[PDB]
């Protein structure tokens, strides 16, 4: 949600930048100061705690009187800006660069599990120092890979195949930008490798996702892994996968929405986002994730059953 | 499991008999006694507390080694015995019963159920006497009545209709015999009144036990309600309705299997207590409840994406 | 160990006596006092808390310097005076026995645990009026009957025969003069009828005393009832005994020595006993309980390997 | 009870193996897997967390519906596995012995005994480096020595002669796998140096074993140690030494049973252990366990007196 | 210190007044309160817990910037206020004694220790329902007696003889009006029978006040009973003894100081008693008792060393 | 109490002696050892522990059945044990003088007040290495010189002159061995410098033990300096220094009583400890211990009056 200038402000060194966090104490003395707007979109200066994020960004941090910030007065803030300037400084950032590199998007959520993912001293982003660059580029945005397993978000693998992997989200328990809703279970699929999957595996995948996690649609934002979430929340999902679409008029990314393999997802989230893909408008896309139907929509038929004769004995 | 005898003994009173509890404290003497095989089956006589349970009661009570009797030396077992007593001394006894009357097995777990129903200042069992009455005798085995929602075991309500309602078993936080197993999840659905039930709610209550609980299989155990237990389970259940079935040429009760309705029930388990009913043999009837098939084993088609469909909106 | 003043005191009622316990804060404002050697044997008068024991009952009350007393400040002495004046108003003094009726050795022991037993809802002192008087009167010393299971000390069954009944005591976790020694353990057998013992359940009890506790030694103190105590303290009982009879010069009881049934006292205490009893002075009595023997000092050959085989199956 | 490879897996290092523990974050990983019955022998790969045990070892650890593993997620289980590679790392393993050293049976409490042994900073497993390694490879099954006092497992001692050493096996308060009956208790006898053992030794440890542990039973199961555990049961034991005997047709142990000195085992277990080792069947041998004797089986008459005596002294 | 208003006000009951208490919430909305320089000796009413005190009475009272009031908001002011209205309640008052009996000067802690006194079920004060009143009434100052030891303060007994009684004055561990000095130690001594001493009991109190509290002088506050308080403070209650007698021109009471046994009050302070009774100014006074001097200060000579031969032996 | 044997063993390093302390699991495993008297004073050896010391100080360890010992099983043991031998290390022992360091008797109340001393970081025992040294070796008992302020034992100063220095021994909360009486309290007064002291000194340290300890006498056990304890402990403290006086027939060290200066003595102490160092028996000598006498006993009369008259403004 929030972007990458809260986290960090670049400080020229003379070849090119340098990436600095931010204090927390210096956040705090900003929300409290009193700038006309001149200086909003400069960097402050609080002459005790060093620089401060410009106080355009006021609304962002968790005030007294604000709950849809970040609780920047924690431990986990500190450890995210690290990481953030950490990748920022491999890759070398250009005098014409720069005010397009702290302004993107960013899910705080995936930094902090990065962090998260980073600290279990039996990871293997523990020990491989590249791994760790790859992912964190690649949850920033200056990166063109595809998040498979080995570099994805984290949580708690709930079923792994030979090809596929899931993961439990555990956005309840987080601190930097946890989850309010004390209702929310979701879950994501992040292939192992990228290459074509075979048929045997697309099936013990589907047999899962069929008997277990049932009150659950298999939806995806685009990129290359699928999203598990309960249906009560699938229509916020699609008003906020139109967004980001209708958003990217602005050409600083392409949008290549990468629809996954049909056998997967949700037929009705297909629908719609084949409409949204081919270029028509929000109403008449929407109507097809409410429109009831049952014309062949089971590929492989008889699963459940087996399941139901394999666990009985 | 236990006898009604491990909690009363009864005491005649020159016209009929009276039926009096036992004293913790009493029992506990006992397991430490010394008594020769001539009177094992006279009840004993501690000096200090009173009578104890005869001495062949010894491995039904949760001594220093054993684990498989009940929590005698609980609050809850003043409970359950008073309640047994208040409920023998109504029906009157007669000479020759009391051997016959002492000698049935219940279900401690229902007992215990019954207690914590009649506690509730907000139940119908707290104010309606004669409802508890029916109730506790319905329980012991000395009536001819089923078991229907108003006279019910107990639990927590999770659905109820017009016709049915489900509850949720809470055996692992009982006191006097909870259930051992930390991942026991177990239901029971109770008809509202005995009379046929409508075609309109059989459907209303099937788009429920497929859409929220489809991990469970609906069996029954001779009598009038349905009880939803996991699969993994059913087939303990099975060597268990066998026995008992079995153990019924000691005619003492006429075994009359009422067979449920088959559009609810399993359909492995209603061909399954199909045959035994008909009097096949053990190894004959279990190969009905392994078999795979699936011809015609969905009567309402078309129901959980009407779930879907009503849950995404 | 203390006397009876030391709970109660005597107030005349123009009829006969009557006794009245004491206030812990009566107590308190004695020890404190200054009395001339000519008031010490008379009662003590606290303006404010009324009438206290007499000045020379000093060391007899756990004050700061002092830890040989009873700790008076607890609610269990209010309860144990409580039932030494219930007995004693009963059994009606006249004006030449109140010199020799409060002036009697009590075991406060004992009277702890007549407290203990009279409150506990299930035992037989909490209903019948007339055995806590009995059983009170056989503590105080005002009875000529003989300490049975159904008025004994009390303590925790450990064994029950058809005519024995083994007691575990309970002195570490008194409260008004608890035993000091953390590594107590003591047991009595007191029996359930007085009347001659069968052969097959002497048999039965020496059985347990060989298998069990074969680390004690069964002794006797003089009335009908044998206790059991480790051989590491058979000394110091030894020189207890001895005084008791020796101080019995002073006929007020007629030290009538009950030796118990040969076969099952420790032979060594056997032999000292009926040399004490006959007539010899103590160095000559000692000397018979520390002489090595193996002199048919086993009855019943062939106990212990019975049970062994008996456990092993 | 599991076998070496649940804790380690070989990695070849171009002249001989290496070995490496697993994480339990990956054995959690495989726990979920779905794999097929072509690779249930072959390691498992959990892209995060490196190498598992195979799946075939499903039931070997406590999952969620499980509690005959062990407690895998433990700090424990790492220094286990530790240890055992530290030894196995030590000596060479050959190409063609790797599948005949991680499919040995060992004693996971041994084990863990080992470990709380090399931690205290006052043992001499604490120094010595070497002793150690002997202790670790004669619990693993890879040495030819004997269990003495200096390499033995672990516990309390509880008495120590000048040739034999008793200790009190703490197996309650264990982590890895901890006996989950709450009344076990155990001990054993190890001998101080292999060597003949004197005559007024053997006299030192029985007349302790007679007068404090009585109601224990001194069995061995074949290597040179004795063992003391209660007669309820030496029936579980001897049904426990004779399948290992029994299944030891699979000639990779001599099944050498050294039957210890008959002065201080069981005459029962002696005369069990003796046919079984001349080679008779089982039923004809648990025959000699139950037979009720007593035909000489007291070497040394007259030593519970003598320790009586010199108690009361 | 405070007022008798502060706790009670008068309600004409058409023949004499009744005395009703306060609410501590209707002081609380009275500290809150604002009224003009008219009604302030008015009592005042909010509206929904009652009457409440005048509001000249602000700074009598606890408030937020307050510490010299009394904590009315414990319960322990409703005890003493229903103790101050049972009181004055029998006492019947007059329509021109009103403002002159609600206007007399007490000391809180004295009523408080009081109603300590009456709650002690083993005390007279818990019984006597008259000797309470009498207490009650000498508290107050609606009575001509003497403060004697069945009416005294309370305390703890830390010394009684036949003639006198010692006192120690728990003023730390008050609620409606604790010493804040934690360093705060006081006795006093007060005699049992209002009758001439003798010559014996004088003595054994000198020796006592001479060997255990030697560090305190005695003294007197003008009524009939002596006062030890340590040396580091005679100053300042001789500033507070001779405002209060010179504070006695307003003829309400006959200032009558009573110098006690020249015997037992330190010589300094008889002095300048004698010298403020005899009608000296103050400067002139505190002179005598800041004048070292050593004429025949030691009537008994020859005690302390009494005191330690007989603690020696 | 203890030897110095109970605390560290030496082992000959080929030219003169090493010293090497115990362990606790050591010491413990020879509290159950069973050795023969032959073999009493010679160092126990638990195999897996180490040496132990001699099992002839069985009762001088806290066991199960004994509190006469000392907590061995303590952090404050080692720390003991460390510096006894880092003491020891230093003065180097020939062959023919272990025997007689390991014998001698030492306080280890003292011992583990010097721990207490080195460990507090703004101490001088802290940084200085031969202050400990020095005051190590005196408390041991290989120092030929006297305990003044710099080497004292410790605790916590409560007056400090230019001459004297008071210290308050905190013995009740020790680890080691402390005192069991909850009632203990005791002090004692060092020189600061051993030299004459003058006569305006003496006068500040008696005006001060007169006023604020005066129900303590001032006594000495023969070395240079003065301890401060109560009277009704002058008895047991008289039997013990005369006691230690008469077992020094045993010529290892030369009984020296340094009668200290006679002004401050007590008169009594002063008189019995003259006439014990004359060569009187002792029922002679506690004769002037209990005789009453007030010839000349105040030196300095006219002291506690200033005090008072000190205090007073």
């Amino acid at each position: 949600m929030a972007e990458l200038a809260c986290f960090c402000y670049p400080h020229l060194e003379n070849d090119s930048y340098k990436f600095i966090p931010f204090n927390n104490l210096a956040i705090k003395a900003m929300l409290t100061a009193k700038v006309d707007k001149k200086d909003m979109d400069k960097f402050y200066d609080s002459i005790i705690y060093g620089i401060a994020p410009p106080p355009q960004f006021k609304k962002r941090y968790n005030t007294n009187d604000n709950s849809r910030g970040m609780n920047f007065e924690t431990i986990m803030f500190t450890k995210v800006a690290m990481l953030i300037c950490e990748a920022l400084n491999s890759l070398k950032v250009t005098q014409a660069n720069v005010s397009n590199v702290l302004s993107r998007v960013v899910s705080i959520r995936h930094l902090e599990n990065l962090v998260i993912r980073k600290e279990n001293p039996q990871d293997i982003l523990f020990h491989s120092k590249d791994l760790l660059l790859k992912s964190t580029l690649i949850a920033i945005g200056q990166s063109k890979e595809i998040e498979t397993t080995i570099t994805a978000e984290g949580g708690e693998i709930v079923f792994q195949n030979a090809a596929f992997t899931m993961w439990k989200l555990t956005y309840l328990e987080h601190q930097l930008m946890p989850i309010l809703d004390q209702n929310f279970i979701e879950y994501k699929v992040t292939l192992n490798e990228d290459k074509p999957i075979s048929d045997v595996h697309v099936k013990e995948l589907v047999a899962e996702l069929r008997w277990q996690y049932n009150k659950f649609a298999v939806i995806t934002h685009g990129k290359g892994h699928y999203r598990i979430v309960k249906y009560s929340s699938v229509a916020n999902h699609a008003d906020r996968v139109y967004a980001t679409f209708k958003s990217n008029v602005k050409t600083g990314v392409n949008n290549d929405f990468n629809l996954l393999d049909q056998r997967i997802i949700w037929q009705n989230w297909y629908a719609f986002t084949s409409s949204m893909k081919q270029g028509n408008t929000l109403d008449v896309c929407k109507r097809l994730l409410f429109q009831k139907m049952k014309p062949e929509k089971n590929p492989f038929k008889g699963l459940s059953t087996d399941r139901k004769m394999d666990e009985v004995s």
